[PDB]
């Protein structure tokens, strides 16, 4: 039936055969187009026509390890393939290619238990709406009626919104793993939208006014500062980098993801008002101060950063992602990384 070493890929609906997976990683595309002119796969170009009114394609070069966005475009029109499962991303609802890893399992299924994704409901003055966050909750959480968790707060790049990371960043399965094996702290973790779906700048003030207290509210927290992170993606880690630095008093963990804030560091003792001046004032604050980037995506700028605090006397924790680019891959590893050092003062 199918070209020898395929498999369907993972985000395929039910019962749709194609596209398919190669193992030397090229993307098999088939479409029944009778009576368009020209059919492309998004960043691919353009599909050949085949007997009885189909199209295909398969990739020129092998493609790289993990998840990548695409769409199909027919006669010039960007769409989601009818045969895919959705993902939010560059700004709409697309589809995703995943290319497997050898001999890597820490964000697949696994015999452990399995916390909850839950969607909850809360308003916001700010913004004068209704909005949804999405909130991992620990496998443990129920039968533990009273106990109080600590709470990361996720957040999202550009032309996302509050359900890539439990989607394409397959979040859950990360969390589960990690705490299954003793690694992570059983913890509470919220993802909101930051408003970039194509500045984001509101989102500081209602994740401080708005979403904190919802969450303390209906959730058994813990809710001091010590037991507060907040970590984010590409344009989410400068949010969180604003949002983290100009609120010491409620967050001591900072991530950023092939994110981050611009610190000069010829200015780091006025930069965010002076809060570095202080070395070990900030040291003694900030427990993890994290700093991600993939390999293939000029980590240049953030390894001098890193290496620049690290050289004046700010702790930090590089991490770079070997072959990965401004990819979720890139993501879902610096989670892996991170999660395990919170919560351990």
């Amino acid at each position: 039936d199918f070209p020898a070493g395929t498999t369907p890929n993972e985000h395929n609906i039910n019962g749709a055969d194609y596209p398919r997976i190669g193992e030397d990683r090229r993307v098999h595309f088939r479409i029944h187009a009778p009576n368009a002119q020209k059919v492309e796969i998004s960043f691919r170009g353009e599909m050949t026509k085949e007997a009885d009114g189909y199209w295909s394609l398969v990739s020129k070069e092998p493609e790289v390890i993990g998840f990548h966005y695409y769409q199909v475009i027919i006669d010039g029109v960007s769409a989601a393939d009818p045969n895919g499962k959705p993902f939010f991303g560059m700004g709409k609802w697309v589809s995703g290619i995943e290319i497997p890893e050898k001999g890597v399992d820490y964000y697949s299924i696994k015999n452990v238990p399995h916390g909850l994704i839950s969607q909850s409901w809360y308003y916001s003055d700010i913004r004068k709406e209704w909005r949804r966050c999405i909130v991992y909750t620990p496998a443990e959480y129920d039968k533990n009626p009273t106990k109080k968790y600590p709470v990361l707060y996720l957040q999202h790049g550009m032309g996302e919104n509050e359900t890539s990371w439990a989607n394409q960043g397959k979040m859950n399965f990360i969390m589960d793993n990690l705490i299954a094996e003793g690694k992570a702290k059983p913890m509470i973790v919220v993802m909101d939208n930051g408003n970039i779906e194509v500045f984001g700048a509101e989102f500081p003030a209602i994740l401080v006014n708005e979403i904190i207290p919802h969450i303390e509210s209906n959730f058994r927290t813990l809710t001091d500062r010590d037991n507060r992170a907040m970590a984010g993606l590409s344009w989410g880690g400068l949010l969180t980098f604003n949002t983290t630095l100009n609120n010491l008093d409620k967050f001591a963990y900072i991530g950023g993801f092939s994110g981050a804030g611009s610190i000069d560091l010829k200015q780091l003792d006025t930069v965010y008002g002076g809060v570095f001046k202080n070395r070990k004032a900030f040291n003694d604050k900030v427990h993890v101060f994290f700093l991600g980037i993939g390999s293939e995506e000029h980590p240049e700028r953030t390894k001098n950063l890193s290496d620049g605090l690290q050289a004046a006397g700010i702790n930090t924790i590089y991490y770079e992602s070997p072959g990965t680019a401004h990819e979720f891959l890139t993501w879902r590893r610096c989670l892996k990384e991170f999660a395990p050092l919170l919560f351990k003062t």
